[PDB]
């Protein structure tokens, strides 16, 4: 009788606020379809894998071999979905991988599998459509690249420069800083010097305090004032819009998502967070979790609940298509990675002193391939 569906994420650690993040959207989603299908009661199983990949794959055996779990959603971090890629493919588990941006995960086809999805991006697939629009809108010719120093940054680096290049545009260099860097005027001065043949720059350092001090001081340096800068979306998340604040004010970056897209969809989604969650908005890992549950909901939905029927389970994911929060969004055929609508925002503020990412365009049907 029961559906049961196992939850692997990071929910402790400094990286835990992110696997909450997917757990409250999952959880949102989940409840507005009414915790069941087909007459069948939904159970989650939830296992906390703590950032570490071995952790995370004795946690991914028990759900698979102890919980019996007929569906896995979640993976946190990139190093956690790739010491569990094999176990998932071999126990033949549909797996929604609601976070790890890992670009092999869906763009190697050695790695991939149609047991695996991806509701939230490859790295760089939300970042690329900046490049876009700094050739075709912004005038920019020469761009400069800054990451922090991981295997994201590179990916993110690597996924804006192909369409910066692409669309005819030149990288003239590539500076990267390590992780948990506290003075960032070095790689400033860096940046100001490549810059000195160039007309911007694009940085990416994911959500987290690296990001507040870069933008911080990127803009105290005197940088802002002087060389245009396109954040990277996950670097002016809500979450940390507050901290960063005026230092991102006129920043132009791509996202998966923002609380103010002018939408219906995104205004119910944005209703039914605050009501449940003390006013607080929802950000980007608050989104990729409410796709992974909407998903879920309208996959099990189509087979009547009949979840331990694999072959139906999988043509329904497959299949699975709704106007969301961000706009609509369907799988790949052949990645089954995110066939989605970026949104182009700016850092703005807004009359009662918030901050807010405001939307100035849409890329719909932006897949993860095409980078
Ligand atoms: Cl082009
Ligand atoms: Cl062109
Ligand atoms: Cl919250
Ligand atoms: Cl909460
Ligand atoms: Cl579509
Ligand atoms: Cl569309
Ligand atoms: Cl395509
Ligand atoms: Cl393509
Ligand atoms: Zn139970
Ligand atoms: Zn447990
Ligand atoms: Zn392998
Ligand atoms: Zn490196
Ligand atoms: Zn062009
Ligand atoms: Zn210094
Ligand atoms: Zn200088
Ligand atoms: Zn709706
Ligand atoms: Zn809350
Ligand atoms: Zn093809
Ligand atoms: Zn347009
Ligand atoms: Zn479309
Ligand atoms: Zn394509």
């Amino acid at each position: 009788e029961p559906i049961r569906i196992g939850v692997l994420l990071t929910l402790s650690g400094p990286q835990g606020v992110n696997g909450e993040g997917n757990l409250r959207g999952l959880t949102l989603a989940l409840d507005q379809a009414g915790m069941q299908f087909g007459g069948r009661p939904v159970e989650l199983i939830i296992e906390d894998s703590a950032g570490q990949p071995e952790q995370a794959i004795t946690k991914t055996r028990q759900l698979i071999e102890r919980d019996r779990v007929h569906l896995i959603a979640g993976i946190t971090l990139s190093n956690e979905a790739a010491a569990v890629r094999d176990i998932l493919v071999q126990a033949e588990m549909p797996t929604i991988v609601t976070n790890a941006g890992l670009q092999a995960l869906t763009r190697d086809p050695a790695m991939r599998s149609p047991y695996l999805f991806r509701v939230s991006f490859a790295n760089g697939q939300y970042d690329a459509p900046a490049a876009d629009y700094a050739y075709e809108t912004l005038g920019y010719r020469r761009m400069v690249l800054h990451a922090a120093d991981y295997a994201a940054g590179h990916e993110e680096m690597a996924a804006f420069r192909s369409r910066f290049e692409q669309a005819g545009g030149e990288i003239v260099d590539e500076v990267v800083a390590p992780i948990g860097t506290q003075d960032f005027g070095p790689y400033l001065q860096r940046i100001e010097q490549a810059a000195a043949e160039a007309d911007a720059v694009f940085a990416f350092h994911g959500t987290s305090t690296d990001a507040i001090r870069f933008l911080v001081q990127y803009q105290e340096f005197g940088l802002k004032d002087s060389i245009p800068l396109i954040p990277s979306g996950a670097d002016v998340d809500q979450s940390i819009l507050p901290e960063i604040g005026d230092a991102a004010l006129g920043l132009v970056s791509g996202t998966l998502y923002t609380a103010y897209n002018d939408t219906p969809e995104s205004q119910e989604f944005v209703e039914a967070f605050t009501a449940r969650h003390e006013g607080i908005l929802p950000g980007l890992v608050d989104y990729a979790g409410y796709i992974g549950g909407r998903v879920i909901a309208e996959a099990l939905t189509a087979i009547d609940g009949e979840v331990e029927n694999k072959e139906a389970l999988l043509e329904a994911l497959k299949a699975v298509e709704f106007t969301g929060p961000a706009g609509n969004f369907r799988f790949h055929p052949e990645s089954q990675g995110p066939v989605t609508t970026i949104l182009l925002c700016r850092v703005e503020q807004l009359d009662d002193g918030t901050y807010a990412n405001i939307v100035v365009d849409r890329i719909p049907d932006f897949d993860d391939l095409s980078f």
